[PDB]
């Protein structure tokens, strides 16, 4: 029968939850285009031997989501997919990101620990 009085039948997880909760972020995925750099240390990698004039530092791009595909001083966003080159000494690396893809899920809420709050 209704076993522990009813079964948890009002809500039981997220299959159940779509009913209102939803996951569907905004009916476009958000998955990312390229896991391979999807930790800050192996981004790192991406910048192997980073040149000293590129535009900006190496790490502070991955920390930007940034992952660098060898193409000079050509960095793309390996979440949402927002490549960027032809850059300018004072446009901070993500900054520029944002301006010409400003729907990535990473520069808004940033992503990681970071909580502070
Ligand atoms: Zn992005």
């Amino acid at each position: 029968r209704d076993h522990f009085a009813l079964d948890r039948p009002s809500e039981t997880h997220a299959d159940y939850l779509l009913r209102t909760g939803q996951v569907v972020d905004i009916s476009d995925t958000i998955y990312p285009r390229n896991p391979a750099m999807y930790s800050e240390e192996a981004r790192l990698k991406s910048f192997q031997n980073w040149p000293d004039y590129a535009h900006l530092t190496p790490r502070e791009l991955a920390s930007a989501g940034l992952y660098y595909t060898g193409i000079g001083d050509q960095v793309q966003c390996f979440a949402c997919g927002g490549k960027l080159k032809n850059w300018e000494p004072g446009d901070r690396a993500w900054s520029e990101h944002r301006r010409h893809f400003p729907n990535c899920f990473f520069v808004l809420g940033r992503n990681l620990n970071i909580r502070s709050e």
